[PDB]
């Protein structure tokens, strides 16, 4: 915990924002929500997240705006100009692709860990023969961005932990990453795996499982 801290956290990386949506916040609350309670967040549910989110929109973004089928929010006299919504609008579409493609990647990802026992939501704890798994569900784009956390993660658990991230159009988010990053999650054995959600796949990123039993599940 608290709700507080994590709402306080979600409140840092919003400063001077003139717009901002629903789905944007809701992701940045699970990933605070992260940094704050670590493997404690496989026991969160998605009532922790729904109080957190309604911190910020019901700094404080009280009054609606809609464009189109979006709906955006801003502070009380403060006004958005088009960069303002740009931006909330680059942010809509990352949110909303992670938060469409959520239920998917945790489908995709029990059928590759059968039959390990599940629970959790946000953070998803994998457990057979006393051998566990956690997997956390992010992008690669964010994961870039928590990389910190993701590194002192692998430290904190008893067993692997995996971020689990969809496909990209681009090249850029992976690439990106795997310039910066590759060796330093390699040094710490952070996995992460990429899911497709239109073929139902899962394939390796970086890091491997330490079974060759769980190698039949990736597609590649």
């Amino acid at each position: 915990g608290m709700d507080v801290e994590i709402v306080e956290e979600l409140s840092k990386m919003l400063a001077g924002r003139k717009a901002v949506t629903e789905e944007e916040i809701r992701r940045k609350a699970i990933r605070c929500a992260l940094k704050i309670m670590g493997a404690r967040l496989v026991g969160i549910d998605a009532e922790l997240i729904e109080d957190v989110t309604c911190s910020l929109i019901d700094l404080h973004f009280s009054e609606k705006v809609k464009i189109g089928d979006v709906l955006f929010y801003h502070p009380h006299v403060i006004k958005p100009e088009k960069e303002d919504f740009e931006q909330a609008y680059f942010e809509y579409k990352q949110s909303k692709k992670f938060l469409d493609a959520f239920d998917i990647m945790r489908e995709v990802t029990d059928r590759f860990f059968e039959g390990y026992e599940a629970e959790g939501r946000y953070m998803r704890k994998y457990t057979k023969d006393g051998r566990n798994y956690y997997a956390f569900f992010s992008t690669i784009d964010d994961t870039f961005e928590d990389v910190d956390i993701h590194l002192r993660m692998v430290d904190e658990v008893d067993g692997d932990y995996v971020v689990i991230v969809p496909t990209e159009n681009e090249l850029n988010p992976f690439l990106k990453f795997f310039k910066q990053y590759s060796e330093d999650a390699k040094r710490a054995g952070l996995k992460i795996w990429v899911v497709n959600p239109d073929e139902k796949t899962i394939d390796p990123f970086i890091g491997y499982p330490k079974d060759f039993r769980l190698l039949k599940g990736f597609k590649n």
